[PDB]
């Protein structure tokens, strides 16, 4: 049932790779495919991009690639564009199970005049649209990989991993979960609990939903999956249903799991964290506990993993 992956020597490295390529001399990779992940009612396009790096830019799950879009620095004429980082959405073996490709999950950044709604492409995001406009065979300047915060702790193969995502923040967790449930990795047999919370605008904006629902069916005792559809569901107080409200619904069992040593991960909108904090704070305090002190402990114990942007 698990998918054969190759080559097994990608397991050999003792330490994550870091900054194998830097902006001064990037790696010229090649697009394999680009597809929309969303339906017509989504507020914007998010695309899945598969990139052939030829085995020249390996990474571990949870890392990022940098992309240098073409053109010159608009601020610094006679200079290349700055790097944009993207969370890698694939396992180290990639979507072709062969160790040659990695994938990105990219939301197009588009500008709309606040009053008239007139879109203005001159104010669109350069790199996000460059990527989702890409076609098979196009060349892309890759840097990295980078990142350590979102590496998956594998010391306990029966650990609990609580994953909190908004939008493209799902990307690392797609990689985690394929490694946990889909790929045949003899040196990592996951037997714990993986719990994905995902916040997106509506049903049409769901990302990789089919893949996650399949894990629910295959591994009902090791995978849980909750969704906050902000524009189709209301929280208990009449506002938009956000991931922190879903967390609140399970506040007692999330705290027990954290108390038990669970890892908790946050990726996506930086603006979600104050509400998640608020929500975790209330639970700690009703128990008689300082959240300030508890959060400090969770970080000291290396249980708290944040990459928001
Ligand atoms: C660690 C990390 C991981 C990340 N992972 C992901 C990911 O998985 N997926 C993802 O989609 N993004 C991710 N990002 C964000 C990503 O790096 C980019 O910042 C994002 O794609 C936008 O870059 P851009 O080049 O498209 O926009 P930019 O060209 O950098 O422009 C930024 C914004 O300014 C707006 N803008 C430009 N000109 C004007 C103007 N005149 N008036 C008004 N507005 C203007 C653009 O519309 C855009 O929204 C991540 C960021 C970090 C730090
Ligand atoms: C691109 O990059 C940015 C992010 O795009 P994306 O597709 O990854 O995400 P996104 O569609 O902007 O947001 C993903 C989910 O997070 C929700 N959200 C907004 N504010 C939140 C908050 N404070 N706390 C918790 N959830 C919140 C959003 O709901 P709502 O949009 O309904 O508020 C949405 O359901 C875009 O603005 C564009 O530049
Ligand atoms: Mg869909």
């Amino acid at each position: 049932s698990k998918v054969s992956v190759a080559p097994l020597h990608l397991e050999s490295a003792k330490e994550p790779p870091l900054n194998t390529y830097k902006p001064k001399e990037p790696f010229t990779a090649t697009i394999v495919s680009v597809e929309s992940l969303v339906g017509p009612k989504a507020p914007g396009e998010t695309c899945h991009i598969v990139i052939d790096h030829g085995g020249n830019v390996p990474y571990w799950e949870g890392q990022s690639y940098g992309v240098i879009p073409p053109g010159e620095n608009p601020k610094k004429p006679g200079a290349p564009q700055n790097v944009r980082l993207y969370s890698i959405a694939s396992t180290r073996y990639g979507d072709n199970f062969d160790g040659r490709t990695g994938s990105l999950c990219v939301r197009r950044a588009v500008y709309y005049d606040p009053e008239t709604g007139k879109e203005d492409p001159s104010k669109n995001g350069v790199c996000s649209n460059f990527l989702c406009n890409s076609k098979p065979g196009d060349k892309i300047q890759l840097t990295g990989p980078s990142g350590k915060i979102m590496l998956l702790p594998e010391e306990d193969p029966n650990a609990t991993h609580i994953m909190i995502a908004t939008g493209t923040g799902v990307a690392p967790f797609r990689g985690y979960l394929r490694r946990m449930f889909m790929e045949d990795v003899p040196n990592y047999r996951f037997g714990g609990l993986a719990w994905l919370f995902l916040g997106v605008a509506n049903s049409d904006s769901l990302l990789y939903d089919e893949e996650f629902t399949s894990y629910l069916k295959q591994y009902p005792d090791n995978f849980r999956y909750d969704k906050a559809l902000s524009r189709e569901q209301k929280n208990r107080s009449g506002g938009k249903m956000y991931v922190q409200d879903k967390i609140e619904e399970y506040s007692d069992e999330i705290f027990k799991l954290l108390d038990g040593g669970a890892h908790i991960y946050f990726c996506g909108l930086k603006g979600m964290m104050p509400g998640i904090q608020d929500t975790l704070k209330k639970v700690a305090e009703r128990r008689g506990e300082s959240w300030d002190q508890k959060l400090a402990q969770l970080k000291k114990n290396k249980q708290w993993h944040v990459e928001v942007f």
